[PDB]
């Protein structure tokens, strides 16, 4: 499960704190902008690799993406954040 | 411009995973069984409809079939294996 590896080394490597870390409340990882993460980080660890490909992955190992909060009285999502928990710790 | 939603609604809904999904690999679309796809997913998503008028509308939209890989001894190919890369 080379992924596995590859998700960590990039996750709770502190240097990409700014476009990928573990939540501060909950048990999730958060993105906080897909483009620059796709941009800073995912070049990096996944070479030549987009981010459907990425969370594809991460479906495979039980991470999904959490359900969206609608915010104010738009009901307002900011579609380039992405928070992921696992299915094993809910 | 609605090929495109029916593209993408089919291609990340996991739920069509074993038929058609991102490459794990590299920046690009896979369909494992061009028959099994046309008959569990095409035939679905695109009514009355088949695989090179599927691939033509592809192509139209800039997406192509990556070139062939001929393995082994034998230089062979799956035929049914198709992955498409985007222009």
């Amino acid at each position: 499960p080379a992924f596995v590896n590859k998700l960590w080394s990039m996750v709770n490597d502190k240097s990409n704190e700014k476009f990928i870390h573990w939540s501060t409340s909950g048990e999730s990882i958060v993105v906080p902008n897909r483009e620059r993460f796709v941009q800073e980080v995912l070049a990096k660890y996944f070479k030549h690799s987009n981010f459907a490909s990425f969370v594809r992955q991460l479906n495979m190992y039980g991470w999904h993406k959490v359900q969206d909060v609608k915010s104010g009285s738009m009901l307002s999502n900011n579609d380039s954040r992405w928070e992921f928990e696992n299915e094993r710790h809910a």
